[PDB]
This record gives C-alpha cells, structure tokens and sequence, in this order.
C-alpha cells in the first residue's frame, strides 16, 4: 500500500493576472515606475505545462533597466539553483538586449512585462 | 504585494566592453572613411536615477552639428517629455559650438569623444 | 468610510497617440492655413497633484504672443491667482523668464515633427 | 461508430469582437510608428467556410511594395492551395480579384476607423 504513491489532486495553478486585479496591477506599476524610473516591473512565471523546472519563490520582480536578457536568464537560473546541464528558456510573448527595450516593446496593458520560463523553446 | 528587486552585474562602461586597441582601430577606420564625422560615445551617467538607457553607445555625429542640436537629438532618441531635465557632459562639462571643435579639444587618447548624460548638471 | 481612488491605465501623451508622420502632416496643414500662428502641444506634468488639467492639448499661439503673455494666458485658463506656483517647461527648461516672441521659441525649440512641446507643473524640478 | 459526431464549442469571436475599439487603434498606432512602410491587415476566414483551411494568425503586416495581386498569391500558397482552388479575398463587401493596386492605396481608401484594413477569404465570391 505504501509501496505506491497517491497523487493529491490539487487546484489549478493560477497565473499572476488571475491572482491580482488589473487595477491593483496598474496601481502597482504606476507607483513603482514613478519612484523607480530606471527599473522594469517584470512578472516571471513557470510555463503551465512545464514538468522539469522547479517553481520560483516569487513572481513579481524589479529589474534594473541596464540588465539584458542574457544576464536576466543567469539570475533566474541561480534563483532556481539549476545545475549546468538543466535547460532553461525565458519567453516574452512566446519568443525566446537590454530589458528596457524589451519592456518598451512588449509590456502589458497593465504596465508589467510578462515572461514565462520552461525547459523547452516550444509552445 | 511587494516587488523583489533583482540586481544584475555591474553596468560596465564602453572602455570596459572594448579594449583600447580595438577602440583605436575603430576610430582609425571611421575617420579615414568619414573624415567629416565625429566618433562619439554617449553613456548614461553611472548614478543616474531618472533618465532611461540609450539603445546604442557608439555614434557618428556630422562635424557641423553643435552641442545644442546634439542634445535635442538625444532627448528625442530617449523620447523625453518637455519637463524632463537632460544634461550632456564632456569631461564633466555641461552651447552653439560645432562638435568638431569639441572633438579637437576633448577627445580621448583612443580617438573617441566621450559624453555622459544625466538629469543633473554637476556631480 | 475611506475613499478608493479609481485609476485606469496610463493615459498616453500626444506623441504616443499620433505617429510622427501624422504629426508632420498635422503641422504642415496648420502652418499652411494659419501662417501667423505657432502649433504648440501643452500637457500637464504626469505627476501633478495641484494644478487642474486643460480640456485640450493642441493649441495655436498667435505670433504676436510673447512668452510672458503666453504664461498669463495659461495661468488664467487654470484660474490661478498671482500666489500659486506655475512653471512652463520646454525641452527641460522652465520658461518663466523669457518674455520673448513665440516665433523665436518655436524656431529654437520646436520638435522634429514641427510641434513645440510644453509641459506645465507646480514645480520647477523633478 | 458508423458516423462521426461533430465537436464544437461556442461561436468563435472575430478580431473586432475580441479587441475593443481602443486596443485596435492603439495596436495600429504602435505598429505604424514602428513600421512606417508596412500596412496592418486583419485577414480572417469566412465564418461558414468549409473548403479552405484556417490560417494560424489573424494580424498581418503587408509591405508597401506588395500589390493586391501579389498579396492574393501570398495567401494562396500560405494556405498551401492547389492550382484549382477557388480563392476570393473580400474587402468591404468587394472581391479584390482583379485589383492589383498597391496595398497602401487600398489601405487609405478601405481601412477601418480603427486603422486596420479588414479582409475575409473564402472559396466562394458571393453569399
């Protein structure tokens, strides 16, 4: 009996936007941008169908505008404590340079830049 | 609820991303090929907290452009609003003179003209 | 019991609501039709907490208006008395002092798109 | 077991139904500031179309050097059609078949108030 596991069916993983109202997200960005004008408000979440990489401990981040995607990837890799073999991809609008430029092009209606990470470059 | 601020690697200067010999060679070709254009480095001041980062660092400025015209060009590349202060410092110095005269007085050992911009005049 | 502030997404600036080519064609039409008037964008500072907003953003300033007269015009649209602080900023510089023809300001300060951009606020530095 | 049973969800919403007349204008404003030589076009399959396949995307950029005849030919091989297949591209109720005028002229006369040029494709020319 205790040779076998019982998987507990849990609730669905919920995204940041369903965890926080759009007005709270706009007030979040508005306050953080007036007071930290050189830092980009970034949402980083695990791809919903991801089954190799662990979950990050936080979701809402502020990234200095001089940080590029390659440096950001390395930061998230140590936060997840990945080993050198583990694959990691960070997707903005499904697509795998300084973040401020990504921010100006891809930021959300609510002012956040949304990113999704996975162990594959795929959809 | 609160943001988690990610700090990245140090903002490293142009002289830190390119060796003195590569920079010397950069100038030598561009001045041999564009004798009437000034090779200019424009970087955001190190402790700058309000202005955004520029997308490029290495610029060519026609030799007849004056400092006042260059400031307006940079203000518009940064998409600044009319209220936003902007100062362009050459060797710490913040005008109706042609860039070619500034180039002859202030150019670096490597042949580049170095400029730093900030929202404050002096530091 | 407490007030709750209703905010939407950031309202966009004039340059964010109209392309560079639409603005150039805006200016070319208005300069062909009003040869003695200067096209000026006047917007309230994004973080302004004291001065009211104007209904309009796109303005024509007759060439006989100097900077001192223009300041008084905008102050009186805002219904300020002589007491209240008011600053009108062009390319990062507040223009209280100038009291100069609008055509000179336009020719020295206009944007590449042909508009002269101004921001007003109750503070001079940010 | 002899016959197939059709799987269907609620009616799919068109682009104009999935996007308010603010998200669409604001889309055009960024894309036209950023790609001044490309025309923003919505291309959707006729809602009752039973012959032509669906495209993966709805929002397209057409370079200004593309004329209507070349655009049709682009969509036809994007759909991987045979040489037969009837294919008609309709704008504001009109079949674009023998137009061949530059896309920017089509755009300026036929664009929507929101700034998109709307097109629908089908294997029939009338409805």
């Amino acid at each position: 009996d205790i040779d076998e596991f019982d998987l507990l069916e849990g609730p669905s993983e919920k995204t940041f936007k369903q965890r926080r109202t759009f007005e709270q997200r706009v007030e979040d960005v508005r306050l953080i941008r007036e007071q930290h004008p050189t830092k980009i408000p970034v949402i980083i979440e695990r791809y919903k169908g991801e089954k190799q990489l662990p979950v990050l401990d936080k979701t809402k981040f502020l990234v200095p505008d001089h940080v590029n995607m390659s440096e950001l990837i390395k930061i998230i890799r140590r936060r997840l404590q990945l080993n050198a073999n583990q694959a990691f991809f960070l997707l903005v609008n499904g697509h795998s340079t300084p973040i401020s430029e990504v921010y100006e092009s891809e930021k959300d209606e609510d002012g956040f830049l949304y990113m999704v990470y996975a162990s594959q470059e795929t959809f």
